[PDB]
């Protein structure tokens, strides 16, 4: 921008490019996100987004400023050291130690529990927007409601469907906090196996990968599923696979927690608050990760 000196280009979110920037003024380093706007600017968005600035929690990346100047939209966020995606890729040979995987999940659930208790949903959780620092903390960033859902980035980028909840893929028009628990369950499994749980390359491939693993849902396990917008009676009928084949070598408390995070029925899916009381977290600690910056 003007009051900023773009150091580098962190990458690209679902709304626009993200830059690492130094505030010439204060000199403090931030993550600056340019939002893509050809047609009128949203009135509700800026107001709703501005409300997000009042969302403080150790596991939520602080939104420092919403700048609407020169009829452009910038979001200024506190800058974190690395994202979980790069960290997992960096830990692919050894894998993230269980104590650290457990600490990250525990913290992310606290972050979600806080956002959800405030009626704020993320809707697009993914390793790329989970950020960690040298002190072992992990925070949720790059939150969807305020500015609808873009079919593509401002410049043709392949949105990842790997973490999308089944009700969304089945065309549910209303989201619930349950969609965030599902995405986190998928990320949790991924840290454990060092491989994406459901790496779909299309909406239907995404849906069928979930079905082939958890079994094609029906009215018994998911009341109302057959009446969902994109449900087709012609969906193949896959049987549920043994869960011990899904996330080995995760212990039973972990598998029990994960299965509850991956329940088909949003209403049966465990909440973030309830998950925090799960016995899996009985021996939770806060290890410090080895970060290569
Ligand atoms: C990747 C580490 C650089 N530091 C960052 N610090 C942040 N606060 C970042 C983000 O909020 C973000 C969100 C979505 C996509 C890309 N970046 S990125």
């Amino acid at each position: 921008m003007e009051n900023f000196q773009k150091v580098e280009k962190i990458g690209e979110g679902t709304y626009g490019v993200v830059y690492k920037a130094r505030n010439k003024l204060t000199g403090e380093v931030v993550a600056l996100k340019k939002i893509r706007l050809t047609e009128g600017v949203p009135s509700t968005a800026i107001r709703e987004i501005s409300l997000l600035k009042e969302l403080n929690h150790p596991n939520i990346v602080k939104l420092l400023d919403v700048i609407h100047t020169e009829n452009k939209l910038y979001l200024v966020f506190e800058f974190l050291h690395q994202d979980l995606k790069k960290f997992m890729d960096a830990s692919a040979l050894t894998g993230i130690p269980l104590p650290l995987i457990k600490s990250y999940l525990f913290q992310l659930l606290q972050g979600l529990a806080f956002c959800h208790s405030h009626r704020v949903l993320h809707r697009d959780l993914k390793p790329q927007n989970l950020l960690i620092n040298t002190e072992g903390a992990i925070k949720l960033a790059d939150f969807a409601r305020a500015f609808g859902v873009p079919v593509r980035t401002y410049t043709h980028e392949v949105v990842t469907l790997w973490y999308r909840a089944p009700e969304i893929l089945l065309g549910c028009k209303y989201y619930s906090t349950a969609v965030d628990i599902w995405s986190l369950g998928c990320i949790f499994a991924e840290m454990v196996t060092r491989r994406a749980l459901f790496p779909g390359d299309s909406e239907i491939d995404q849906l069928f990968r979930i079905f082939r693993t958890l079994g094609t849902p029906d009215e018994v396990v998911w009341p109302g599923v057959t009446s969902m917008p994109d449900y087709k009676p012609s969906f193949p009928k896959w049987a549920r696979q043994d869960f011990s084949k899904v996330v080995p070598p995760l212990d039973e408390d972990g598998r029990s927690l994960l299965s509850q995070m991956l329940h088909y029925d949003p209403n049966k899916r465990i909440s973030a608050k309830a998950a925090l009381a799960h016995p899996f977290f009985q021996d939770v600690t806060k290890p410090v990760p080895h970060l290569r910056l």
